């Protein structure tokens, strides 16, 4: 469990363990590394995809993260016009995340869609990662890398929540 | 995986899944239930054991939780004078937790110590649970059940953190 979706390469990001064994999990440290330009010459483009609802996303997100929370939005961003690297020796990666159900199904969706458009084992996106513990585990460790520097938990019909922050 | 340490009964708390299969995990909802007196006549005594360091504990803990973070402290609290239920038909339970390494080893420690003091399969504490995701997952869902209503992340020598709260 180290080769990318098209079996051509090995994973570029130091992967860790998680709930589903079919998915390739990552940790806050590596996302922090990616953001500071630690992988140039190896990874050309990278996308942090916040699958939460806009209100959660607007209440505090990883700097530069895109708020794609539906299948249609995700297909239109990534598959309508596939992103191709300028330097083919370098890679294009996607890191998905949620708060801490909806998040891994987006990863599965993109992959199922990518497979149906290609002749096996080719993919427009062979490298897909999930941030372990989501925003709830990244925010406390890398606040200065969050925008705004707050955390808006998911709203629950049954129990009240509210925006977490500090000074 | 439902019988208690002495095999005499079944688990009283709705258990869920977690990292280690040998441990019996629980979720914020059930802890919230326990606290409101939802199990009287079934569970006589219960203990929430915060294994974090005092500074983390003082910066926000589950209401009524005890701050036992060392093996010696844990042995002196629970095994020096074992707690026995007034009504033997009712049970005595222990819910351990950390922030989100040190936490499950306390659960293992108490159990190893309890086994060495008894003749198998008897235990002073057959029911031990771990709160899944720790304080990081309970605080956002049940702030009104936290004291103070804040969260103090663990301090890291390498990266800065600070107290999370709201209004």
């Amino acid at each position: 469990g180290h080769l990318i979706g098209d079996f051509s390469k090995v994973c570029a990001l130091p992967t860790v363990s998680g709930k589903h064994q079919d998915l390739k999990y990552v940790n806050p440290e590596t996302v922090a590394a990616l953001l500071s330009g630690k992988f140039q010459g190896l990874i050309e483009k990278f996308y942090v995809i916040d699958c939460r609802y806009p209100y959660e996303y607007l209440g505090g997100h990883i700097q530069g993260a895109l708020n794609l929370y539906s299948q249609e939005e995700l297909f239109n961003f990534f598959l309508k016009k596939p992103i191709v690297p300028l330097d083919t020796q370098k890679r294009i990666i996607i890191v998905f995340h949620c708060e801490f159900e909806r998040g891994p199904r987006m990863c599965r969706c993109l992959r199922e869609e990518d497979r149906s458009l290609n002749q096996y084992p080719a993919l427009y996106y062979p490298e897909l990662y999930i941030l372990k513990g989501g925003y709830r585990d990244f925010f406390p460790e890398y606040m200065e890398l969050c925008e705004p520097q707050s955390y808006c938990p998911m709203h629950h019909q049954d129990h009240k929540t509210e925006l977490l922050r500090c000074r």
